[PDB]
């Protein structure tokens, strides 16, 4: 037992990390097959970021201007092209360490692991969630752009995120592997404020089920509620409204613990209205929302 | 910016994970060079764990009785021996994926990454701290024994932990890579209660410095304190007493932020005596103690 914010093993992603340099700017790239994926702002100078015309800037660039280094070995660039906000650099060698992979665009409320990188070298790994307002709350310093988010299904890596920027608010924004930003964010150094970030209700409930499984039961009560009644409370406390689909994904956890989804909603309702009263749940003093129902099942069963 | 419970990239450790089977019991092993390291209770049947005589049990075992599988390939066992609570199985092949490594015995209050494994396959990675009472608060299900804790210094993996057991309290105990348990724990299914777990004071202060660096400054106050005055408060709240050595390791963070170590102690004192008043620090509603001063510097500078 025990419950931790657990990341996927980062090994398959580490072997794909490269360093991409264009002029004075250096950031991370993702090498899969004979292609290196990186944020298009690698062609920008800090000055350009106020309002870059990426098409005009990329015209001044040739294959030899993109230096791609994998550890200590230089990759030869035979092609370059821009797809939305990412650059695709075709190299002459397929990555021998390319794992089975997919490029997927995750839904808000879903979770993923981030392998933070600097100069193409990995520094650490952590679990993240795509917030409902399409930002992530990561840990990224200068040179971390190009670091990727992923999920792993046995041997297949599903890449879902590429880090592009930190907003003036300290929150993070980026793209899927097709170069499309999550949310309304643009790859420009401008005033960009994230919308109201709601709490992911289905993840809080799934984490409450995880607490019941692992011993923490103080928050359970003699009450029940309905989807409409719970949602009045969820709206007051800036929680996502719960749907029948959310109820259904909670099915496995409801069945294992024997606590009805609406009964757990009544426990959540009382915690929202009364707080924790100085108590903790799974070592946290607040309601955790970065564990999906799938994450809880996986951790409580030991899927490798 | 941003601050996360970040684990080391687990790649170098993934390539060392194997599956060790002895009779009906299967757990994880660590393959470095021509040796496989695993918990000695792999020779036990669930019945034996009440009071196992490991020397007597190991006499009934031969090299052919230890089945060691690395993914899909079987390793040939040419030697076996027990060193404290770990078994060392000499195999006929050096692990081609062995990284540069050390075996180190960490101090209480230090942190490490755990690569949780089942049947020799990695499921996830998380950051842990060796508690002052020598237990860890992990996430381990049946079949996770043999999973290891480590730290990484550029290319050298320092293994510090091997998981051996969950106490009836749900907390975890294990050994260093020489088979010596951290704390008073024995590899036996008996009543074993961890001592009083104190909060790691130097890590809370280092995490407070991390909050100041990353924007959260509400907790800073117009007060200061002394080592003796602070320690009266730390003793009341079951915090480790602060020493001049703790003050000195906080030197880099004190210098970067310009906030004197004793001034930050006065902020910590007020948080202990008054709580958070419903506020948060780095997304946490309690005082985090699983980030060492070294972890904070590393994350705030981007060491790969
Ligand atoms: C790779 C993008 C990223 O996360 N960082 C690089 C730039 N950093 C500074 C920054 C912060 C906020 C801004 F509005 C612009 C630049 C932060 C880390
Ligand atoms: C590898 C040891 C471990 O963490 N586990 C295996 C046994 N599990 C059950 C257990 C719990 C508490 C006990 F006192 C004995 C056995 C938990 C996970």
């Amino acid at each position: 037992s025990g419950f931790r914010k657990m990341a996927f093993p980062s090994g398959k992603v580490e072997g794909c990390m490269v360093q991409v340099t264009c002029g004075t700017t250096t950031l991370n790239g993702l090498w899969l097959d004979d292609v290196v994926y990186c944020p298009r702002h690698v062609i920008c100078t800090s000055e350009d970021m106020l309002n870059p015309n990426y098409e005009d800037l990329l015209i001044r660039k040739s294959n030899h201007n993109f230096l791609v280094q994998a550890g200590n070995v230089q990759l030869r660039v035979i092609g370059h092209s821009m797809q939305n906000c990412v650059l695709k650099l075709k190299v002459d060698t397929a990555n021998p360490k390319t794992p089975k992979y997919k490029f997927v665009r995750i839904q808000p409320g879903q979770t993923f692991s981030v392998l933070a990188c600097y100069n193409g070298s990995p520094s650490g790994v952590y679990q993240c969630a795509m917030r409902p307002n399409f930002t992530i709350k990561g840990s990224f310093l200068n040179g971390s752009c190009g670091s990727v988010g992923f999920n792993i299904d046995y041997d297949c890596v599903s890449f879902c995120y590429m880090h592009h920027m930190e907003l003036p608010t300290g929150v993070h924004a980026g793209t899927d592997l097709e170069g499309n930003f999550y949310g309304p964010f643009v790859d420009r150094q401008t005033a960009q404020a994230a919308g109201t970030d709601t709490t992911i209700t289905v993840n809080v409930l799934a984490w409450l089920y995880a607490a019941v499984i692992n011993g923490d039961r103080w928050f359970l009560n003699r009450f029940t509620t309905t989807l409409n009644d719970f949602n009045l409370v969820a709206m007051k406390y800036n929680y996502e409204p719960l749907t029948q689909d959310h109820v259904d994904i909670l099915g496995p956890l409801s069945a294992q613990t024997g606590i009805a989804v609406l009964d757990m909603c009544a426990s959540l309702k009382e915690l929202l209205q009364n707080g924790m009263n100085g108590r903790t749940i799974l070592g946290s003093a607040l309601l955790e929302d970065e564990f999906t129902p799938f994450d809880v099942v996986r951790q409580c069963s030991g899927v490798t």
